[PDB]
């Protein structure tokens, strides 16, 4: 159900295989940020998750550098899958970037994003 | 520099080795029954100028004894020198209901050291 | 464009009032619901058609109930006929020391005057 | 306890007053970023906290707008106070810049700063 093919708001795509030992693979492609084409995310998700109507946490990485481009930038994504009639992964997300220690202060963006399988 | 075994302030260690394609593999101790898979990536090819290099992992808090139904994300920078460390804000995402999720995430931060 | 009656998707309601001199004051929502707010905006704006930046603070204590927290919104206010305050929040519950990594929660919230 | 002049690891000054109703006001002055001089502060605090050695919630926003500069930003800062040998405001923060709809994205900064007496 995780698995597939997803976007967010911002139009990023995101092509996630859910493995059996809850891993997370796949690639990200991001419609904005110092970014063309495919990276590499992997990241891992809760493969044994409640049946009381909770969602499934998740979270995956992506270091935004390729074969056409390096941001010296990673990200993460916290959240959690929701099935259902529209399944939808709401996560926040942590952006840094490798700054000198005197820009450690302002080496990290926040933010969240939604997505979609539509 | 970033293979290897690091420690927080917290008792947490992780080994973790870095992969020659940008690839984070290891484990997070939070005592087997505490150890939890960990995958990231980090920036391979980092400035030389004094930057540090970009990473993140994840951690989802399932093994073959527990399961908070959860997981955590790091984001944050190695930083090289004879003092190294790996400098961390972490989102902590537990499984919700919908009317729950306003109350599904918790912010962190952690340092890591060679020690 | 502040000054006024915001609401979220969860019901929950503010008034604020923004002085000339960045102030927010106002109330967020039953009396024993009701709880002080206060904050600064940015009183001067890019003309850019930037959001216009701002936060408060709400500690969730009134004289009917104390949960012992703070919530902080950061965000920023946009404009025009469908104005949204879209924030971005830190909870902080008082806690001791060996449960501070688990005091601060953090999401998103986008209040509409409508 | 609360009251009075703070300093934090970047070297920043925050030099705040509690009043008896959950009010903070003062002023913070930054070492770091888009900043200069003092700036306004206003926030909240639990003015009655639990008894079982748990830390005092609190909050406060800088808008960075002065007469010096303004950076069209907003730090609000999300924390609890310590008391003890050591008086701390451990904190997590939040730096929203008014940006366009487009780069919204990257408007807010997350960090984290501890302040000393
Ligand atoms: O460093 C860069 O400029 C690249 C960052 C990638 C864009 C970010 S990652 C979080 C958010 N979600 C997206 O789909 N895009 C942005
Ligand atoms: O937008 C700007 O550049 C001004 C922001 C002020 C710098 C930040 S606020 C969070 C952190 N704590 C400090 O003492 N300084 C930085």
């Amino acid at each position: 159900g995780i698995t597939g093919t997803w976007y967010n708001q911002l139009g990023s795509t995101f092509i996630v295989t859910a493995g059996a030992d809850g891993a997370l693979t796949g690639t990200y492609e991001s419609a904005v940020g110092n970014a063309e084409s495919r990276y590499v995310l992997t990241g891992r998700y809760d493969s044994a998750p409640a049946t009381d109507g909770s969602g499934t946490a998740l979270g995956w990485t992506v270091a935004w550098k390729n074969n056409y481009r390096n941001a010296h930038s990673a990200t993460t994504w916290s959240g959690q899958y929701v099935g259902g009639a529209e399944a939808r992964i709401n996560t926040q997300w942590l952006l840094t970037s490798g700054t000198t220690e005197a820009n450690a202060w302002k080496s990290t963006l926040v933010g969240h994003d939604t997505f979609t399988k539509v």
